[PDB]
């Protein structure tokens, strides 16, 4: 089997991407944030504290003939940005782009943090990291990909995120028309439950490439590119007027600037992120200070190849017995 679904930016800045997902019988379609950095499929629901729902589409298990309460099971998760949600668990039929999993754990939110309430465009998350990170207790549950894997034509999914444009998540096949040149594959460590890999270095603009190992995660659920402070300083040094602002929470730059590209290594191959992809616009409405898309990972504890990086590439998440990651230009 295979599945193919379009993923759409939630706003003009590509702050996140949403992908329609069918849950239950008859289908209830929710727009979920596919997140390769976590492993819970959770949704706004009829059980979510009413004051914490503001425009989201909710899953109502009592209206689904295939929903079954997973007795005794609860979940609770916190994300890198300090957001969180928690609740109880149903199993139900879940389809993405024509690919159906029966008995998928669908984590129903009783509580969500303010950041989720305030984003009317995201109805939940669909985790695509390794199932070892799944938070369901006392019986850990499998991700949608982990459940679908054995039925797929090939045990893979691909992320093809657009810059200010829709893109695609494919399950079970590699669309050879969706990228240029060849896909370069690179080793993955699953020890922390992430799609963790080691970039071979970087370049800033037309500068010379610096060979250096940068260990990080491929995370579709993180907006920006978070890299070591040395690397980030070298980037922003090439933008007149750019500075790290403690008050704003990272590097900012004059909105009148033309940003240089940033290149990252994947083995001997190179992925080029155009300068425009690094512009996240005014820090507040009407400001001439703009927020940068490349930021320091110093305060995080891990480097994160988020959407800014991934949208520059066609990315293969290969879930074979020994997982790997593949990157191609497009
Ligand atoms: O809605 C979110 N956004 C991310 C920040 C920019 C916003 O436009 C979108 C939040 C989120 C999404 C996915 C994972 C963790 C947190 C904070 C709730």
């Amino acid at each position: 089997s295979t599945g193919s679904a379009t993923t759409t930016p939630i706003d003009s800045l590509d702050d996140a991407y949403i992908t329609p997902v069918q849950i239950g019988t008859p289908a209830q379609t929710l727009n979920l944030d596919f997140d390769t950095g976590s492993s819970d499929l959770w949704v706004f629901s009829s059980e979510t504290t009413a004051s914490e729902v503001d425009g989201q589409t909710i899953y109502t298990p009592s209206k689904s003939t295939t929903a079954k309460l997973l007795s005794g099971a609860t979940w609770s998760i916190s994300y890198g940005d300090g957001s969180s949600s928690s609740g109880d668990v149903y199993t139900d039929t879940v389809s993405v782009g024509g690919l159906t999993v029966t008995g998928q754990a669908v984590e129903s939110a009783k509580k969500v943090s303010s950041s989720f309430t305030e984003d009317s465009t995201i109805d939940g998350l669909l985790g695509l990291a390794f199932s070892t990170l799944n938070t369901v207790s006392p019986t850990q549950q499998k991700t949608f990909f982990d459940n679908a894997k054995a039925s797929l034509d090939s045990p893979v999914f691909t992320a093809d995120l657009g810059y200010h444009a829709p893109g695609t998540y494919n399950f079970g096949f590699i669309d050879t028309t969706a990228y240029t040149g060849s896909i370069t594959y690179t080793a993955v460590s699953t020890k922390q439950g992430f799609w963790e890999w080691t970039s071979t270095g970087y370049a800033v603009g037309s500068g010379t490439f610096k060979s250096t190992s940068i260990d990080g995660i491929a995370d579709t659920g993180t907006t920006l590119l978070y890299l070591p402070a040395t690397v980030v300083s070298a980037y922003w040094a090439q933008v007149s007027g750019a500075k790290s602002s403690s008050s704003v929470g990272g590097y900012v730059f004059p909105c009148s600037a033309t940003l240089p590209s940033f290149t990252f290594g994947v083995g001997s191959a190179r992925i080029v992120i155009p300068g425009d992809y690094i512009d996240f616009g005014p820090i507040s409405t009407g400001s001439s200070s703009c927020f940068g898309g490349i930021q320091s990972s110093a305060g995080i504890g891990i480097n994160i190849f988020g959407d800014v990086a991934l949208k520059a590439a066609f990315v293969v998440f290969n879930g074979a017995t020994t997982p790997t990651l593949g990157f191609a230009s497009k």
